[PDB]
């Protein structure tokens, strides 16, 4: 009756949104069983949350499993391209203040955060916040100290967001307490890596039709992310070959079968044209950046590219790729939204027939959700799962309503148990039909663990 | 006139040297270490002994520990893992070794003892290196006078590791240790990668079976397991995984895998009622890989499928209940390490019966001790590890410390994570792969030094 | 003023441009085509039928046909394949087409008869390109005074053929026929890794579901069962294969898949008894790839695991009996070509039930229907053979010959190995690969000229 | 005790061999199924075999099914290293002659077909022949011509040796007729793909004992051994590459997900060191031929190989690879039985720690039989029961009984219909407990064929 408290592309497809959501339900057993066990206690009852996530329909689930449990919340997508349309607009078909679409520019992007933090044009009375990347949890410290006053907590997603919480720590300038829920292993080992492997293949096919095979890629990077987008590639038969930095990671390469490569000669990065591998560059038909890191696909890398080569990057942040760089010098030509021909003939326009440019997927933003879909319901179950659990148990702690001496030891990164990641995973197998074995007695002495677990030290990598 | 050694043949002796030329080539880590320490001679005045499998790649660890400066008295840790030629070459080296392929257990337990003594009297010893355990609890409940004299011992493998913690919790833990298993390095290079490439390496030796089209039961999928598990699945095996732990079991599941129970619901309640017969009737491969007790069961084996392979790749035969099968049915051998069991009786069997399992190894690691384990250019990251441990140890003096002194270190440790990616580095450049440098600005944007560590110490890889 | 045609939208034309200069980047054999062939025009006066899916892939084999001098009248031979902004792209051009995504059956014939008629009378037609074989119905049934023109029928895809052939045996066919599937450039390209590309493709597109972990059954192993297996096992499904040919099922075996039935025994007696409950119980995902009938039956679907994935690559929607579904089930449009079926009646259904299954396309063609088919450069092949077999049977002139004459060249062939080559050659090319030249006396010691052909017509690749 | 017309290397192994042949029997079901199906009849009652191939476990098999149909045999191996000693005591302690140990020298392997030939001291009263590769088929028309006269027929194993008859037949040579055994679909598609993906990597391993992941290989051709190759090395984490002559197979190759490339410059082999592609070989550390072709490995290629490389040849003959180039000039040193180090630093003497050596297995014969054990018996099962219908079908035509006019309309090289092909595969199926769908007959008048089969026309490639 009356709602208008939000900001979607077109209302109408909230039905369309709503069949998906019913779908994605079947497909998220530890989030739903959540929703289910919890329902009757309310948990969330008092919890106003912030929330900053890729308004897909996984999102959704999150959304109402966290309502579900007694929360009010304000909801944003934390990237421009990463909305589905038909899952913002059934969130607000729903009555639940949300403000997001595909295609935003950057000024709307701050836009749409703000009017999460602001209701009627004066600070929410918000008390938790969701994050995914830190670019709300950033605004709030920058903008609205003081609104974190009376905030229990942050749980944040993904990798670069705990990055930013461990800086403002080390620097003491984090005002609440979070939970890193990246590092769960049903998040870190499920979501960052197998959550690529199915959705990167999938937005190249979308972007541009693309045969994979037979073909030649360089994938920069060899974390969960590139672990994850390397498999993509080579399961449809490219000839992958891996950079990194980090040598604990290529030698994980190497054994997994790949070829490790630097951009640079003797991987000595001095800026100059003359420091790039230009017959190994000459030769790849695809670059993917996965790094959290600044510039790992250069300029005078992507001059040396073959020409028509595809560009794209499936870490959080657009400045892997050095896309100033082909802003400032090279011609752009839309092919369709979030496809970019960009011609290295020069900036005033182009030849349609010209033959060297290259392929650039979502301008350089995350290509997984920019041009596909972002990862499927069935892996976002174990990550949202998570989200569900920390928001409960910061919530219940309530670090705002402490002393400013009992905040100061309760002030911290944590992330969340292992009883309780485990708990999360045996639903997961449960919803794929998989039949746990469970100890006897005397095998649980054996290894020394409880029956129930936890089934493992904390030191345990998997 | 060099006779303090018991090996199957010295004669094979220039066979394991030609060996363990080649093994140098394929080692780069360790003979890096081997070369960078030589001068300083950190090792000099260490008495190791040794318990590790007395490979060629366990011969290229053991003449690198005497080059840095170490005397070394050796033997392997199990009955069927030694390569005759590596262990002839050791002792045609001068190198106390005792060890040979085929060991019965009385002969294991002497070979164990005949480091630990030399001349009949305790050998003053100062330092242990081991695999599995056994020598550490030799020491410590035969001869514990000998552990006041020595600075620590390090630790191969993650059953030894599990006996280790056992022990300082309880208060019975002697001198420190250092966890070799958990280097990156090791656990999740050894123990996974090595698995891959040495596990249908044994089962192909010993039966020459076709494995593509076939169905495989692995019981566990922790680093030996996923290992394990993809040892078969890339040749062609329908592979269903069992575990106990969900999050290994979501690995499974997301890695294309069928997780499955031997046990109806996943319950064992110790009788025939609870088998799942209909899933273990078309089993024809069951692979433990747990360093638990017993997940082979009588039950499981009386409902394998006829002529299903059954073999253990964990550390202790005791995954596998055979002592049933030696109580109950008839063992034909049809060549060393692998045996036919009868399931018709016990008193003899017909030669064309057809109700019958193979054992590969009478159940003890499969790996070892029906090939030749794990490959050199494998070992390498776990062997340097290895050095960079009896270093770190030998220097930090234990024994000779101050009581209270010596109660701030009794732990059991792992190994800096520098030093973890320096051994990586070495064996990327084994391959040839070429680690990109960070800049400047590119090292200060994820905070890191330019030179590493570039994880922190959280991290699962 | 040019309205010979009818698409969805004439404005996407530029978009459909844009799409076609990037795919003739990606399609090196058809390109190479046009150069080698434009100065020559061996299709000057060339009039093509042509019904093949309205992709961006069939608008470069269309405008190559044009740039060698043929006219052509082109429809879509499947309701769901055209891609609108490829239509609109060829209409902008000045080219007859008829064709949108999402065509009734009623649009269907009559896009097809908008190519066989031009100003309400039959067109002056000399070739027919075909994939499927409805045009070339139409003609024999409804116009056969207009083979009588006709010089011969270049046919894309298995089920066409075997139409092809029949009428041969039947002594029906009026005009020779090249089989374009049968070249290796074609089966074992398009057919196998066409699917293997675009299988899991348009599964993801339409329901957006992970599949590794996950159970399926795939119905047929032939070219494209096998790439249709492998699009879903490289994704980490758990597949099963069903086969009635014996060699096709023993190559799945040695694949690594697990080769079943849906029924007892194999055994199809069409009585629910006859179904394996527990095997389609447990199925996430079934796709059929037979060409044949009735293979994916009503008490398949009755017995399916609920909200299972139900799709078809095959040619023909018959081979899943969605009438069964339409007659007795009632669907719910979930967005276009993807409707669950409600399983609970046809009288409505309950927006929370979950006792459905998803189906893609309403049966037809997965790949064309919910993604894009194959890939540019995959289909490169199989179009540079169509080329080459339009220009062979036009250059050879059937019609202008006697009837004494005709019935002595009455054929359906393949083209020869040369060609298969030198399409092959191109595409190799186009990878960056680099192809060895024989010497002289190796070209002698294996019996083949320099220049190939390489292998006897008996190979099978 | 009587019975000495064999010889072997160690008859007291004769009791192994038979344990393996027993479980080997329980491996190949198509033969067993034909032992049982065929011995009421004697088919082959009457037959006189001569026969060379590998004498392995499973050619023990084979052997013993033809005498349990009938048969009497003399046999040979057709290869110096593929013996496996304990199947050949074990088929000298059955009573049936055999002449064959592994490691013969090339007069050794001369005598030992020539004593199969001859049964005391003049020719036997053979009439069928079983070979693989074509040496004693060759043999008989040149040194034997008189003993073709009583020969009903041929039946040939492999590629190489079905290329030797038609030339034959071309040239009017061949003066009885043949079954082309290696094109039974059950053959050529399972033996010589499937069975060197098992051996390939198995033999490289047991010699070597080398990782194989994370490493460089170049497998020369793309055939079905080639095929079967690259999938052994590359399932194992080698980064393969792919030579070929023939486009056809380099398209396949590309699309399976592999590099193709040439050791030549632009894949033209003039002769010259300046025609080598020393930067790719540079590369290498493992290459393996597989063509049936001559000197596919030369001279230069060997020169430029990376240091400790591994040579091997897969392929029926040694001259694939130039060994005799090696013998000449470098220094071989034996690490083992059929493992050579060859330093290039000269012919006379070597440095015992010299890295400058290459690594050649089995001294360049059939590497997965030299260095190893061959196929396995499930795969060896399809190409020795289409080796006995073969026998049985040639044997009933009784060639060499016919008048001439009858023998000009039969003298010929043919394969077995496809309806025994079909056969054949059922068997291997159900091996593995696959179950295959029977068509209903409106299904099979659907498609136009017979539910009972074949299923194919025989133009079909599968
Ligand atoms: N698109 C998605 O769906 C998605 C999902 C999860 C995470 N992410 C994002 O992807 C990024 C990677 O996350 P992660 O969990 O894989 O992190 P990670 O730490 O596990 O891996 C990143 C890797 O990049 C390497 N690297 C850094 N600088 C490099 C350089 N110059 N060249 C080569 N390699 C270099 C590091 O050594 C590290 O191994 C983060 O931004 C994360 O937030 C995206
Ligand atoms: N053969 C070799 O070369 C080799 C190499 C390294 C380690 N190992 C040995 O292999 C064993 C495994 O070592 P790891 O590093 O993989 O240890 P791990 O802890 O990573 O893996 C063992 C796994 O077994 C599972 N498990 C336990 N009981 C089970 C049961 N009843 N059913 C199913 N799964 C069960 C556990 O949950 C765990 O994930 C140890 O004995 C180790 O010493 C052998
Ligand atoms: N969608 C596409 O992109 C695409 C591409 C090429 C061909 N096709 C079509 O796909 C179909 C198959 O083509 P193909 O080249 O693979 O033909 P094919 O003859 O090679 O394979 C079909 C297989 O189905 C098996 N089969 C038949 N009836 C069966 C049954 N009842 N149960 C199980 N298996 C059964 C046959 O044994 C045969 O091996 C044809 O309709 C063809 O036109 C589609
Ligand atoms: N070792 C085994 O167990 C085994 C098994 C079967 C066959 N073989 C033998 O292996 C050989 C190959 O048999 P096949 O069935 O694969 O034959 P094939 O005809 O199918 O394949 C041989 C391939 O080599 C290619 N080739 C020829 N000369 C070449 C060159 N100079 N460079 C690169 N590629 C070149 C050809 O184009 C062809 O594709 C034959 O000698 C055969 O008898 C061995
Ligand atoms: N589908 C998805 N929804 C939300 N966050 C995501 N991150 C990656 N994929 C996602
Ligand atoms: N094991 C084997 N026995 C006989 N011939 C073979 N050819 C290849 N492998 C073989
Ligand atoms: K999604
Ligand atoms: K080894
Ligand atoms: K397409
Ligand atoms: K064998």
């Amino acid at each position: 009756a009356g709602f208008t408290d939000y900001k979607v592309a077109d209302i109408t497809l909230a039905a369309w949104g709503r069949r998906e959501l019913i779908i994605a339900e079947s497909e998220m057993p530890a989030l739903m069983g959540l929703r289910r066990k919890y329902a009757g206690q309310q948990p969330l009852k008092g919890a106003k949350i912030l929330g900053c996530i890729h308004m897909t329909i996984q999102t959704g689930v999150l959304i109402e499993t966290l309502v579900a449990l007694g929360a009010e919340v304000r909801w944003s997508s934390c990237n421009i391209f990463s909305t589905q349309d038909q899952a913002a607009a059934a969130i607000a078909a729903a009555g639940i203040p949300v403000f997001a679409w595909k295609g935003e520019t950057e000024e709307e992007y701050e836009w749409c955060i703000e009017q999460t933090i602001l209701k009627d044009g004066q600070p929410w009375d918000a008390n938790m916040v969701l994050d995914d990347g830190g670019d709300l949890t950033e605004i709030l410290h920058k903008k609205y100290p003081q609104m974190l006053e009376r905030i229990h907590g942050i749980t944040e997603e993904t990798t670069t967001g705990v990055h930013r919480l461990l800086d403002m720590l080390k620097n003491g300038t984090l005002k609440v307490p979070a939970i890193n829920v990246n590092d769960s292993v049903t998040k870190s080992k499920n979501d960052n890596k197998y959550g690529c492997r199915h959705s990167l293949n999938d937005a190249i096919k979308r972007g541009t039709d693309h045969l994979l095979s037979g073909k030649q890629a360089l994938v920069i990077g060899y974390g969960d992310v590139g672990k994850g987008s390397s498999q993509s590639l080579r399961q449809e038969g490219m000839i992958v070959k891996v950079a990194e930095v980090d040598p604990i990671c290529a030698m994980q390469a190497c054994m997994d079968g790949f070829e490790v490569v630097s951009p640079y000669k003797n991987g000595i990065n001095d800026g100059t044209e003359a420091s790039i591998d230009a017959a190994l560059l000459g030769k790849i038909d695809l670059i993917v950046t996965t790094t959290g890191n600044v510039n790992v696909c250069d300029a005078n890398m992507l001059k040396a590219l073959k020409k028509r080569a595809v560009v794209c990057n499936i870490g959080h942040f657009d400045n892997e790729i050095d896309t100033a760089f082909m802003r400032k010098n090279w011609a752009w030509e839309e092919v369709k939204p979030q496809v970019h021909k960009i011609h290295r003939t020069g900036k005033d326009g182009f030849d349609a027939h010209n033959d060297d440019y290259l392929i650039l997927l979502a301008e350089g933003r995350l290509v997984n959700l920019g041009n596909a879909t972002g990862h499927p319901s069935r892996i976002m179950d174990g990550s949202f799962a998570n989200q569900v659990l920390a928001q409960i148990h910061l919530f219940e702690q309530k670090y705002a309503d402490l002393p400013a001496a009992e905040k100061a030891k309760r002030l911290s990164v944590e992330v969340l148990p292992k009883k309780l990641d485990e708990e999360v995973a045996l639903e997961m197998v449960k919803g794929f039909g998989g039949v746990v074995t469970q100890l006897t007695p005397k095998q649980a002495e054996y290894i020394g663990v409880s029956v129930e677990g936890p089934f493992k030290p904390d030191t345990y990598r998997y």
